[PDB]
């Protein structure tokens, strides 16, 4: 069991599993590679033990039989590392005043997307409107819309309400860049906007006090649900587009018990208890921005039920995430999937 070999994916990533490495005195040690499908590969093969995956790589490496084993947290609570984290439902919001408008008629209509690549913002939504994308184009869908990140010549870019060169940025010099702006973009210009479930209630009767969003009421708006009706956003439940989950940490189903056990510790000792991680190792801290976790994680949760990729991710989702790779292919997932 000891080490765990943790696989790293990038230069400053392998940084921090080396200072992580010589703090745990050899429970953890460090493997590079050099993408994430090659760590896959490692992983599946003997040479690393774990990494931590986004949901679309979790589905790769299930398909190529590792399990998601510890669901990253991100929210503070007394049961952290025993109660993992769900995630968050995507919703497609619309103005209730608006005519006609259905999931059947997004087709050449205006859209509000946190930020090109995103999962809530676009990997979510566009995976479930591929059925209607023609030839993998899915900047061609909407009429026109604010996608920070695209180009900036793209119909995508034509709603962002950037200053100066921060057009269409995705950044935060972007004003309808990320979840908030995104329903911003909605207010103010779109006609649907991608986000999550608290997006709409967290932005409405004055829980945001930028000028923007002080004023706005919550019963102004409906979510669009898959089958082509609608409901208030409070009814997300059974009126959203797909469940997306936590990053996980996967590993072989035979170190399960191995990794549970010797992340536990590491977290304990260098987890988000540590009173001064100036100078000092802390696990969910990043020199540069989100290395081996993300730097939002407060814990590492065990996952009991849903430890196979298929439990741990929605049903929604997995047709989500399926549909885009079906548009930009992995040899990895062709490796596994024969």
């Amino acid at each position: 069991c000891k080490p765990v070999k943790w696989c790293a994916l990038s230069h400053h990533e392998r940084l921090k599993c080396d200072e992580w490495s010589v703090n745990s005195v050899g429970k953890i040690e460090c493997v590079s590679a050099e993408t994430t499908e090659d760590c896959i590969a490692k992983i599946m093969n003997g040479e690393a033990d774990a990494m931590s995956l986004d949901g679309g790589f979790v589905y790769i490496a299930g398909k190529c039989g590792l399990v998601p084993v510890l669901a990253e947290n991100y929210n503070k609570s007394d049961n952290c590392e025993d109660t993992p984290e769900a995630g968050y439902f995507a919703v497609a919001v619309v103005k209730k005043s608006a005519s006609d408008l259905t999931w059947d008629n997004l087709k050449g209509k205006k859209s509000c997307h946190t930020a090109v690549g995103r999962t809530a913002g676009w990997n979510i939504p566009m995976g479930l409107l591929y059925n209607k994308i023609n030839h993998c184009r899915f900047d061609e869908f909407f009429s026109e819309g604010c996608a920070p990140g695209s180009k900036k010549d793209s119909s995508l870019c034509k709603l962002c309400m950037g200053s100066g060169l921060n057009l269409c940025e995705p950044n935060n010099k972007e004003g309808y860049y990320g979840y908030t702006g995104a329903f911003r973009c909605l207010v103010e210009k779109g006609d649907v906007a991608f986000v999550k479930h608290q997006t709409v209630p967290q932005n409405t009767g004055g829980k945001n006090p930028d000028p923007w969003a002080k004023n706005l009421n919550e019963k102004d708006y409906e979510l669009l649900c898959l089958d082509g009706t609608r409901k208030p956003v409070e009814e997300y439940a059974n009126c959203h587009l797909a469940r997306a989950p936590n990053h996980a940490v996967v590993t072989r189903k035979d170190k399960e018990a191995c990794v549970h056990k010797i992340l536990r510790q590491q977290q304990h000792l260098f987890g988000s208890n540590v009173t001064d991680c100036s100078g000092n190792f802390c696990l969910f801290r990043s020199e540069t921005k989100d290395l081996l976790f993300r730097d939002d994680t407060v814990c590492l949760a065990k996952l009991h039920d849903r430890n196979t990729y298929e439990k741990y991710l929605g049903e929604e989702y997995v047709k989500a995430v399926g549909n885009l790779r079906k548009c930009s292919t992995s040899s990895l997932l062709e490796a596994c999937t024969f």
